[PDB]
Order: C-alpha cells, then sequence, then structure tokens
C-alpha cells in the first residue's frame, strides 16, 4: 500500500527487469544488423522523448474548436501547433489545405478516408498487391474479401504493365469506365517510380471519382522535394509518419479547401466529412503523445540537415541499383526514382522467398516480394530493399557498394543451398535444411560475421542504449 | 553529415522548444487541477518511458510465429510476454482463453471484433448512449448513422428503467427475438453498477448470439476482484489498456477457446485475422511493451490495494455528495464513478461541468435516466481513479465534494442572475463577464489548486 | 407453311388435348368443392376474356409518354384508362394520388416500393408472419434471412396482443424509437380486423418513415365503403388486383402526389423508376386490360352489393362457429375472414385443413396469437369472397359452418384412434387407411359436393 | 344485386365497350403494320385461349411435391407437365437438368438467379448495354445505380471490340481476374452472333463463378436447332417465354443437376436455391394460366412445323440483311447468325434516334440502338430490325426484299427532313418538324400507305379479330 507509491515512480529497468532486458537485446540487433527493408527507419532521440511525456493523460475527443471536454488549452495549443507544421512542411497553403494529425497510424487514415468519401460497398480502385499495391488499397481474392478495405467497400485493382513493369494507365483509364470507381488510390508499398498524378487526376475527374494518394512511403521524399510532390493534383493524401519521415508510428489526412470546379463554381466539402468520420466517426480520445511526436518529427523534417538526408537516401539507392547491376541482377524497371528497388532474382536462379530468410541469417534485413512477370504468388522472384534506414546511419555511396557486395554473397549462399535441396522442395524444407547442416550454417556464421561487424562501424540514432 | 547525426541524437528539451514548452504546461496543469474525469488516469514512469524505446523502429505485421518479415526474435519475446501476462493477470487459463495485445487503441479493438464475429450489416445491440453507452456500441439517429459501428453494421441500443436507472434486461431479452441480434455488448461509459453478465449469456444464447464484454472503465477494477468478472460468463472481453488499468493509450481483445458446448469455438483465428491484415498495419510494439509492464504492475498487491481505494474512494465521495443534498443515479455505485443527477439543484451538467472547469475541477456532463432533452443534460460524471493515483483517500475526497458542491452554487448563481430561462451561450457570458463572478471563480479555482498541489504527480520526474 | 398457318390459329381444345383436359378437370373440381381460401376468389368472364387479347404481343416497356418504342398509341389508351379507373374506383383525386398499374403481381408491387423508398439494407416493420403478417413484410429466424424482403432490407416485425389478437400499438410505438424504421407496413394477410391507420401515421411521422398499406385482402372491401379505407392515412398502398377485388393476377401501386407539410411528395419518380427500368421488363398488357375491367365492375352498385353480402356472410358463418363452440380470435371480424383457434376442440388446424380438404372443404391453417410451437398451428382461417361471388347467403353459411365442424369432429376422430401424442404423418395415415374414416370422408364429401353444385360458377362458359 | 350474377358472365364485349373497342383498334394496328421490332411475336390462339382459362382462379404457393394450401391435385399435374415439356424441347437429361416455371416474366427470372447464386452485393458481370446488353445483366453510371440487378449487386460490364462488333473475349478474361465475378452471363439484347459459351465456362470455372446464360432472344432458335445450344457449357439457362418462342409473358429457370467437378467430386446445389429464392423468397402465388400458355407453346415448339418457322425467321433475315447491304447499309459485324440485324445508320448520314421516328409514321416498327462505335448515347447509329414476328405471318425472302426497299424509302425520307433542321437541332424539334409539315406529312402517308397495304397481304396469328 505504501510503496505503491514507489511503485509509480521506480524506473522501469528496476521496475520490470524482463521487459527492460528486451528492449536492451533489440536494440542491440538493430545495431548489428544492416536493415534494409524499404519501411523501416529510425526515430530520433526528440521524437521518442515526445511519446514518453504526460502527454499520455489526457483524453480531449474531439477537435480543438470543440472537444467534449475541457481542460483541452494545451492539447490544443499542440494538435493547431501540429497541423500548422504539416501544412508548412508540404508548402500547403492554408487555404486550400486543411489536415487530420489523429489517425492512429497508417491504415486507419486510409479506413478514415473511405469511411468519408466512399461509404459500404462505394467502389474503390488501387494497385494490385503483387503488383506493388498495399493491403489497405484493397484486397481480396475470387472467393474471399480480406482487407477491411475489400470487406465493407467493393475493390478493385489496377496492374502493371508486366514488360516494362510500369503501371498500365491506359487499361486503368479504360476499366475506371466500366468500373465507376468512387475513388483511385494512387500509392505504392513497393514501386521504384513516380506516379502520373497528373494522368491519375485526368481519369478520376473523367469519372468524377476523387483521387486519394498514399504517400506512405515517400512522405519523407515528398517534403525534401526529392521527388514529385502529389499535393499537385491530388484531392486528399494520407500518410503514415514513420518510414521514410522518420516519426513515431502515427498517420495523417490531408484534404483540400476551397472551389473544386466551376461552370458557377462547387466547393470542397472534404473537411468535415474526414473530421466526422476519424471522429466520433471511428477513433476515440487521440494518442497526444504520438502527435507530439510528429510535430517533432515535422519540425526536423523542414530543416536543410533532413533535406540534405533524403538527397543522400535516394543516391544510396542509385549507387546500390547500379552496384547490383553491375553484379548482374536485374533490377525492374531498370532503375529507380525514389528510395527502394525490387531485384528480380530470376536473373540467378532463386526466389526472395529463399533469399529473404537465407540473408536474414546474416543480419541482412529485408523481404520478398512478386515481380510483376511472376507466375506464382508462393515463389516471388523479389526482394525489395530500400535505404531510407542504413542511410540515417550515415552510409553513403561507397558503403551501398559494400552492402550489395555482401548481399551478393547471400544470394550466392541461398542458391548454393537451394541445388542442395531439389526442384520439388518446399520452403519449409528448404527453412530446414538451413537450420540443420553445419555446411551452410558454417557459411552464415562467416557471413553474419562481417555484416555485424561493418554495420558496428556506424551509429545508431535513438536513445543512450534504449 | 556533420550535424545530421547530432540532431537524432539530442534531447527535446534542445531540438524542440515550442513543444517542449507545450509538455511543460500541460504537466503543470495536470499537476494543481483536481481530475475527476472517470476515463482519466496517470501512467506510471515505468510504462512511460517502455514507450520511447527503440521498439518504435521495428515493424512486425503479423503474428508470433507468422510474422511477414523476420528479424522479430525479440517483438516476438515480448509480444508473447504481453499475452502471459494478460492472460495471467485476468487468472485465465491459457486453454480457454486467448488475446490480441495489437489494438491501437479501444475503439479499434471493438471495431476488430465486430469485423471478425459479425460482418457488414450484422445486427449488434448495445446499452443506449442517453442512457450511458458508448460510441462503439452504436449510434445513430432516426435520420443518420454516426458511428462507423452504426454505419457497417445494423445496431440497435437497450436502455435502462428510467425509475431505477438500471438496465432493463426484461425488455432487452424481448427485443433481442424481434432485432435477431448477431452480438450483445456488455459494457458502459457512465453506468454506475455491475452488469449482470450472467442474465446477458443466457439472453444471448438464446438467440444464438455471442456476448462481447467491453470492460474499458472497470479493466483494473475487475484485476484487483474488486468488481465480478466478466469472462465468466461472456465469449470475448475487450478492453482500453489505459482508464482504471493504468497503463498506455491501447487496447486488448480476449476471446474463448476451447469447447463452447461437439462445438469448439472458432473466435482465435476470425479475431485475429480481422486485426491483422484485416483492420491494421504493423503493429506500435512500443505501446504493448508499455502494456506490458502496466499489467505486471496490475498484478501486484500495491496495484490490488490501489483498486480497493479508487472504489472506498467514489463511495466517501458519493456519501459526501448525498448529504449534501445531491441526487445519485441509481442511488450510488459499485465501482469508480457516479452520475450525480443535478436536476436536484435546479441547474445541469451542461453549465456546471463549464463552471466547475474554470475552478480547475475536471469533470463532464452526461444526460441522467430520466432527462427529457439531450440538450440540457441532468447529470455529472465523477471518477476517483485519477485522484486515487495521487494518494487522495476518504477524508481527501469529501473536501473535494466540497469544492465541487461550492462550484454547483456558483454555477446556480450565474444562472438566477440570467433568468430561469436563457440560452448556454448566454450563461457563460455572465460566468465571464461579471466581477462577482469571474471573482468567485478564482477565489475557488485558488483553494482548488492549493489542495491539488499537496499531492504528487505519478509520471516521469520533472516535464 | 401449308400448316404452320392453321396451326397458330387452331383452337386449344384441338391443338392442345392434355392442357385442356387439365384445365377441364380443374373448373370441375372448383365447381363441386367448397372454397373457403380467405384468399381465393372467381373473375368474372369479362376479365378472363381480356387476358386472351393481342394486348399480349405489344411489348411496352416505359409509361404513358415515355415509352422506349413507338406504335403505343393504344397500350397508351389502356395504361392511362386503367389508371383513371384505379383513382376512381377509390375515390382519389388525381392531384393527390398517382398510381402504377404496371405490377406483374402482389409481391411485385411491395418489392418495387422497398426498392424505391427504403433502398438496400434500410430498416422496414411488418405484422409478424405467426401473427397474421405476410411474407413480403418480413420474414427471417435467428439465423437466416428467408424472403427476398428481409435479403436485400433489414426487417423486424411487431407483433400482437396474445391475449386480444389484436396488433400491439403502444408496443410499435416504442419500438420504432429504437429500431427507426424508414417504412412501417400496414397490411394483413390473416387478420380479421380493421387496421389503425391513423395512429399507424402518428407513429410513422414520428419516425419520419413512411406508412405503406398492404390491402391486398380488403382492396375490394374497401371499394365498396365496407371497411375502412387506407388511403386516408398512408403515403403509399400497395394491393393485388384479385383476391376481394376479384380481378387477374396482378398488382398496383397508389402513391401521394402533392404537399407532405413547404415540402411535397417525391413518391412518383421514386417508384415508378423502381418499376421500370428498376425491376421490371416489358409490361404485361393483357393483364392491365383484366384489371382495367375489374376496376369497372368494381364500381359498380351490383359489386358494391356484392362485398356487403361477403362482410355480411362472414358474420353469420362466425356466428354460426360460435355457436357450435368454436373459438374465433380476437372474437369475431370486421371483414372477409376468421381465425378459428382449433385448441378450443382438442385439435390443430395443421391436422384440420387436410381432413377438410378431402372432404373438399378448401381452407388453410394458421397459427393463432397464442400458439407456443408453430409446427402445429392451432387455427384454420376461413374466408367468404369465393363462395359468396357463387351467391351463397347467411341460410348457406350455416349450412357450411356445419359441414366444416363434422369435418373437426371426423380430424379429432382420427385423433383419439391415433392417441393423444402423434405426429402429422401418423395422423394422416389413419384417416387414409381405415375403412370407417376414408370411408366418413367420403360420406361428407358426397355432402359437401352435392351442395356445392347448387351453385354456379363464375368464368368461360364451359371448360 | 341481382345483375350481379349477370356481371360475371356477359361477355367483355358487353360488359366492358371501352376496353373491348381499345383491344379492337390495336389488333388492327398489329395487322396493317409491319413489326420488325426484334422482341415481338404473335401467340397462337391455343396459347392464348388458356390464359383465359379458370387456372387463373386457384393459390398455389410452394411447388408440386409440397404447396402451402391443398386442391392443386391439377395444377400439379400442369406445373409437372409444364416442366417435362420445358426440358424435353431442349432435349435436355432430366438427371442433369431441372427448371423452374413459375417466373412471372424475363427480368424476374433473372433477378431470382441473382438472389439465389449472387447474393447481396455479390460481384455480376455482363456485356454493356450500349455494346447490346440487356439492364437486368447490368446499368450504372458514375454517380447512380439504375437497374435493381445494379443496386442489390455489383455489377460491371464487358464490352465488344469496336472495330469488329464482337465481344471482345480476351479483354473479358483479363477483367475477370480482377473483379473476381461470382456469376458472368451470356446473353444479349442486340447482338447478332453466337456466343462463344465454351470460352464463357472456361472464363467462369477460372474465376469459380456461375455461368449463367440469358436466350430470351434465340430461347426459339435454340430449340429448333438453328443456333448452337447453350446448354453444352452453361450451369443455368434463363429465357423469357415469348419473343422468339412465341408463347405468352412468363419465364424460366433452368438448372444443372448432379456431380460438378471431380479432384472426390462435389455437387451440384442450384435447385433448392434457385427454387426457394422464387419462393418464398420473391414470388408468391404462381400465375398459373401463364403456365399453362408456356406449356402450350413448348408443344408446339417441338413440332416440325415450328422447326421450319425458325429456319424461316433466319434465312428472312439473312436476305433482309443483303438487301440492305446491297442497299448500301452497313451492319454491325457485317452480318448475323440469327432473327436480328443492327444496321448502322451512320453509313447514310443519319441516325436510328431520328430514323425510328419516321419509319414508325409508316407503320414499320422496330427500334433505335446504339452502334459499337458510337461516341453519344444521345445519337445512336443502329436501328434494330428483327424477323420473327413478321415471318410467324408467313413472309418469305421475297417477302423481306420489298420490306427492305420500304425500310429504305424511309430512311431517305428521314435523311430528307434532317438537313431540313439543322446541325444542331434537338430530336424534339425533329419530331415537331416531322408533325407540322405538310411536306413531308404528305410523304408519310404515302408509303404509310403502300406498307399497310402490303401488310394486309398476310394473315394475324391470334384469336378471330381479338
Ligand atoms: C473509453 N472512452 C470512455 C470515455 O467516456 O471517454 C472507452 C472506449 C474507447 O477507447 P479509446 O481508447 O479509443 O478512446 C471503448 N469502449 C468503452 C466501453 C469505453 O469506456
Ligand atoms: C396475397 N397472399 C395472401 C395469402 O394468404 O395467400 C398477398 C400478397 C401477394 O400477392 P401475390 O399475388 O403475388 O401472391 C402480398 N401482400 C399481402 C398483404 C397479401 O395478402
Ligand atoms: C506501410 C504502409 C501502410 C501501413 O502503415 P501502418 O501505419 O503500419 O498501419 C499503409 N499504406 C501504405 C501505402 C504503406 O506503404
Ligand atoms: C427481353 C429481354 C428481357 C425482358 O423480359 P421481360 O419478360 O420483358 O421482363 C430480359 N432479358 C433478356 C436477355 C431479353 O432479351
Amino acid at each position: 500500500w505504501s510503496s505503491h507509491e514507489q511503485m509509480l515512480a521506480q524506473p522501469l529497468k528496476d521496475s520490470d527487469a524482463e521487459v527492460y532486458d528486451i528492449i536492451k537485446k533489440e536494440s542491440n540487433r538493430q545495431r548489428v544488423g544492416l536493415e534494409l527493408i524499404a519501411s523501416e527507419n529510425f526515430a530520433s532521440r526528440a521524437v521518442l522523448e515526445a511519446l514518453g511525456s504526460c502527454l499520455n493523460n489526457k483524453y480531449s475527443q474531439g477537435y480543438p474548436g470543440q472537444r467534449y471536454y475541457g481542460g483541452t488549452e494545451h492539447i490544443d495549443e499542440l494538435e493547431t501547433l501540429c497541423q500548422k507544421r504539416a501544412l508548412q512542411a508540404y508548402g500547403l497553403d492554408p487555404q486550400c489545405w486543411g489536415v487530420n494529425v489523429q489517425p492512429y497510424s497508417g491504415s486507419p487514415a486510409n479506413f478514415a478516408v473511405y469511411t468519408a468519401l466512399v461509404e459500404p460497398h462505394g467502389r474503390i480502385m488501387g494497385l494490385d498487391l503483387p503488383d506493388g499495391g498495399h493491403l489497405t488499397h484493397g484486397f481480396m481474392t475470387d472467393k474471399k474479401k480480406i482487407s477491411a478495405t475489400s470487406i465493407f467497400f467493393e475493390s478493385m485493382a489496377y496492374k502493371v504493365n508486366p514488360d516494362t513493369g510500369y503501371i498500365d494507365y491506359d487499361r486503368l483509364e479504360e476499366n475506371a469506365r466500366l468500373f465507376h470507381p468512387k475513388l483511385i488510390i494512387a500509392g505504392t508499398s513497393c514501386y521504384s517510380r513516380n506516379l502520373d498524378y497528373g494522368r491519375l487526376r485526368k481519369i478520376a475527374d473523367e469519372n468524377g471519382a476523387y483521387l486519394m494518394a498514399d504517400m506512405a512511403h515517400i512522405s519523407g521524399l515528398v517534403v525534401a522535394g526529392v521527388v514529385p510532390s502529389p499535393f499537385e493534383h491530388c484531392h486528399v493524401v494520407t500518410t503514415t509518419t514513420h518510414k521514410t519521415l522518420r516519426g513515431c508510428r502515427a498517420g495523417m489526412i490531408f484534404y483540400r479547401r476551397g472551389v473544386r470546379s466551376v461552370d458557377k463554381e462547387i466547393l470542397y466539402n472534404l473537411e468535415s466529412l474526414i473530421n466526422s468520420a476519424v471522429f466520433p466517426g471511428l477513433q476515440g480520445g487521440p494518442h497526444n503523445h504520438a502527435i507530439a511526436g510528429v510535430a517533432v518529427a515535422l519540425k526536423q523534417a523542414m530543416t536543410p540537415e533532413f533535406k540534405e538526408y533524403q538527397r543522400q537516401v535516394v543516391a544510396n539507392c542509385r549507387a546500390l541499383s547500379a552496384a547490383l547491376v553491375e553484379l548482374g541482377y536485374k533490377i525492374v524497371t531498370g532503375g529507380s526514382d525514389n528510395h527502394l528497388i525490387l531485384v528480380d532474382l530470376r536473373s540467378k536462379g532463386t526466389d526472395g522467398g529463399r533469399a529473404e530468410k537465407v540473408l536474414e541469417a546474416c543480419s541482412i534485413a529485408c523481404n520478398k516480394n512478386t515481380c510483376p512477370g511472376d507466375k506464382s504468388a508462393l515463389r516471388p522472384s523479389g526482394l525489395r530493399l530500400g535505404t531510407p534506414a542504413l542511410t540515417s546511419r550515415g552510409l553513403l555511396e561507397k558503403d551501398f557498394q559494400k552492402v550489395a557486395h555482401f548481399i551478393h554473397r547471400g544470394i550466392e549462399l541461398t542458391v548454393q543451398i537451394q541445388d542442395d535441396t531439389g526442384p520439388r522442395a518446399t520452403l519449409k524444407e528448404f527453412k530446414e535444411k538451413l537450420a540443420g547442416d553445419e555446411k551452410h550454417q558454417r557459411a552464415v556464421r562467416a557471413l553474419r560475421q562481417e555484416v555485424e561487424s561493418f554495420a558496428a562501424l556506424f551509429p545508431l540514432p535513438g536513445l543512450p542504449g534504449f
């Protein structure tokens, strides 16, 4: 009864060693490994400090102008400040754009928008998953609707030309006239090229649909002006706040304000629809600590240092891509305009499925992903590689070239094992051969050692060992 | 870059003074004020430290043993540990219960469940809002569906007897036969009494429906064993992790496993698939670590005691207000909150919540079972979790009751000066513009804030 | 071809003897039997002649003044004439009412309206089936949606007081506030009392819902002014054109025009668009001509008298059965039918309808308000429209009542021989296999059929 | 009160002169005019006599094996007989096919099937209207769902190659993988070619969807074996009973029974689903008189005389098509395989919209319909012409050639008027110029006279002046 009070102060290290120990082991893993997973990054210490603030304590359902409870004087200073920085960072005119900073994460942001502009069973079109789209843009089979989007709404994806790896805009333009989408999505989870926002705008207006951009993967790039901004032609832009924007996990919803089209003019009604859908529609009390962390991230995002960070991110990607091309690897669409590349491993007689696991054992983090061609989804040809994370650690062109070599050493290993299994062997067996065969296991150890030594050369953003 | 590094490792105080200054002012407001909002509380320092960990960086969409990406060795230790502590804290047998610890918050947890067990347009019944229910349990009018629940699903609420303030179980039992709910919700946002989970189970099984409990408000109480556990009769239990459980903002979904009656339970996969890849993306592992910390703390006798205190404080507060002549809906409480019907003082919570606020006494309005108009709620909701976490005891709350009373009197005064009839905006105008009043507010605010300063404020050292 | 012509102009009797023979046998069955099925009647020869016209050939999708194809000069004269007679027959002012005469039948008419005013998943409330409602008004269980209405829309029925047999309007008024119906239905398939249209209008307007009346069973009565007209308070009135209106099988949708309260009514276009191009294709003009003929006949004093007779027959029949000790649900009737609760004789309509049938007395079972099991309905429904169209009068029906009674006794006998407990199939077995019984049936069948022969059989000369 | 009894007998001619008079004027119009509307025909006297029977009187909800009421002894003989003739007429094995004969009409039959196999919001694909599809196969715009099908279900149409006038099966095959239809429709309202049922079956099975054929327009042809039967590859076949089958207005739903696919085999569950959907799902008491009329039509349909009638129908169409080709008219897909042709009037500088109305004034019945090309739906290029009706009157190749000339005389007239109005004139004005201009009105009279004289030469099926 007395200690209860001593209990609320007691640092985490003392109060709970088991959790603390985990956090440590994780921090250390993150250090010695090479993070190449496109969606990963490292939040600054400032952002992380915010999440721990007393901002966790206040409930503030509603919005600045009107909340359900009182005493929100400061939360209001915060949310408001956060919006000013969100529009500012993207050079948006507060008279043409508004922004909701309450989404809990990326997926939630998208759903809020669908719930506000589409409505139950409304039609939605997005990049087909195996072509590089995201679940939240639609995901169903001929027998079941898996994604929440594909359950409460009616989704149909558009594909990319399997010979150029590019989005087939012509086919999409045609299909839209038959499908009558209420909303078309412009966003990708694994696509190395800029999107033709201008085209998509013509296609959306043609069918009277809304054009929503999902810049979760390029949000940071867009800010530094390293890739074309989606705010030029889109009606709405949703985004995560982590990944390339390097903040804590949360999401935002940008929406236009003002005159939409003449004749005599009609206005944009997105604001209230979207705000009402987030709340009291879908969410409850906002996570203010996460909002503070985003605000911090946006301040940092407008600095020239960030600006430079991004230029570096993209250049690293290019050098990495070039290095792998030179090693004889095939890059979908032959190259990239951003932070990632899809390496088609068919050109080496293996697949990303087996390859991602071997590279992992060597502490080289990345993931598989089908290439435009691929006939089977149960044996994806590609590996996706992103440079945001490692760049935030300081890696430069020279550094990545060495990385490319490490990945190549891995692909070779992966191949060595695969021929050691059989044409009709399963991923289960493959994985099992890699676990109980000192022969390969030794090789792994050797490369893991090299991988982890190199990684140790760079610092690890975050708190002092946390 | 030369500087790019230092930036990422720099402290918040230096890196961003504007945000830091805000956090400070907030920390200080929380200190000198008296938090009586039922849903509020204060997370311990341990929980808060976890949210800042490097756990923010790792993406781990999927589940332990079923992750999309590799390198989840530790996240797995975590999520798993978190589930072991979640079932443990509630004395649940891992063979009869499972638990999803990925929800981002309370509302999301509920939706995940609806999406898994109900399905588009499936019928759902829950406590009607003005009677003390939550939006996520359904909220629509005769012309529009507002809540996500009421949009993607078909909701119809059940009310409470307006003369006892209790849930009319008889009427619900009858209406279920006509509405055919696929799922009935057992949970409240402003209800001072235990729920007849046993009854609701009979009603659910009668219509072959699922009985989902939403213990967001009493999650902490349930753990200390201070209120009956909803796990005895329910098929599913959703909950927030903050509020009375005192963790960071997140949510959990408890579901049964094993035999239902031979027939089994298929809740597990349905619910897991609905959270992901159904509704969410990468889980917020830092929030999960904070919950884990909260659950360890929740199983301590100190927490156990904290809860006993919470409920006792509420009683004393309730008694003190009764003695001051206030009417308590259903006459009392079995938990951490009470709905004070201000009709018995000639005013309403709408005007009263704002005046009390100006005096730094935090709380909120809420219609009472009677109330004919929703635009002039008779009640004020008062909870004791927050102030109890600061150390307040029976004696302390009695003083609090007095402060609230002083407030109600003030709010009434601004009323008599405005006239028995006047719009809410008229009322607030006097509150602000009037020497005797704005002055009165200052006086009570001063006393309120002095008293509050006497107690500590949980959290990280000094913000 | 040499023969191809003659084929198309040949008579049915020669062209197809098998079908012709069937029609004959049916015509003859209809003659010697006693039709007491509430929904049955006999169309006049004029109506029947219309169905055979060349009106079958023309396709006229659309509406007068809005046809897809040309050459509709006459179809237009027809449809238009039909509408003039439909509004006329019900004394409706063409400035306050419009009418669609294209529905293919009763059920289609209702669906057209739901599709126009409700919309996918819109809520609808109607009389619960076991209490006397129609499928099209909603029909689902706790596990499946059976009726089209209950599939594409969200239906919840209201019941009747099981002790008065009357519709519990108080409970309905209450539940509407919780269910938020977009449309409430006023219509019955087996209810002997007038509906409180005035009440239902208050309830509909309270929830901003539409009040749709389904007068399929009393359409003819309403015209003769023998029962209160539903056009006084309703927004829409759907109806079949057969049954008590005595026309061919088809349906109509009456809807209001003008001012609703300034606000207007937008029902017209919604409903017309929903019938076409919404739900149907080319209208069956021959059926429309038959309806027109029926409406002209319906406005005659002879029809007017026919109806008065129909209702009087029912009363006498009801009285005669009461005197024989039978229990009538709600104790009596205000129209053409009565629900005889056979519990008061130790049997059920299920067994009874089949025995009476074997004796050539046509009628059907139907649960009574009380009834605990739907697999053993207590009641028998009896209507007088059909037999009245044959000329039966009070005296005649009293004899009929006796015949039905003789039947109930027989059905009971087969019961006592089977034992207080026995499955329905067991019962029917005795009915058939047993000298004393199959013999008894023959005896009563003979008397039933002799009496029936005494009256004429409306329709075309001799089939 | 006394007369009431005399009222139920009193013939229609006496009981109601106003209706009778109408029926007469209609019968006479049908006689002197030339019916070329593809969906029209003339029911035999036998069929018409059935509709008037006492079969109107019995209520028989349910089905032969189980009805809600009794005394259905004969209705059962009927419905049953009707089904035996429906399967018989199409040479279907009662062990592989079943049939529902209760639909009230064509549209209702389709909906019953959708309600049974698709379910609310289930996806359905069908021929796009402007390409020759039917409303019931789906009809919506980018802003509204018009058809019942497009309201309660999710429909997306497939088009035809605008340069061949044929259905683009390749594009459909592709789109099905993105749309995931639960049911694909094989049926047309204005398409002169056979459908590749075999192809559509591959496409349906590929996506695990049902293949429903809607043979409303070729039902009669299919029976005579003049066009390929859709029962060879389809799971379900819906049809109207009038049109080319020449019965009264009603509809039927044919469905398969037995083993569907092996591995070990799975069965067809269509029967109960469809029956339950018709009733108690969608309809009430069946219209037995209409069913008797259908039965009569099916008996007549199996005769060699009918068989011959159909061969004639198709040959007439060809000669008509040839005659118009020779007159310089353009026929979509250049010809026909059945009873109709879509004449693209662009090749004469006019459109079907103006042309259908002028031909009408000349007592030549037909209708407009957009051609594959057509940029605007408010100025369809084509006219649809069918031969079923006129053939049932006895017209032969020589006769149709004369008909073609009459239609041509009309198109010329139509053109004369149009140049007399202006490039930017409306159909309202066009129609009005044709009504109040003795100049043209005189021409019309002249051709109407010739048209009506010729028509008088042939008999008019049906009753003796009814
Ligand atoms: C918490 N809201 C109660 C209040 O009055 O503020 C809650 C929730 C939502 O949690 P959240 O974290 O997203 O805001 C859901 N369900 C219940 C029963 C309660 O009490
Ligand atoms: C007629 N069915 C009543 C019965 O008990 O048989 C009916 C209908 C359906 O008409 P239909 O012509 O398609 O069969 C619809 N609505 C009502 C109220 C009744 O009474
Ligand atoms: C990663 C990603 C998401 C997922 O974000 P969460 O915050 O993890 O839930 C959503 N959309 C797109 C386009 C993405 O790349
Ligand atoms: C004509 C046609 C219909 C319409 O039939 P109705 O009986 O008039 O309702 C339906 N489907 C197709 C394919 C058609 O050609």
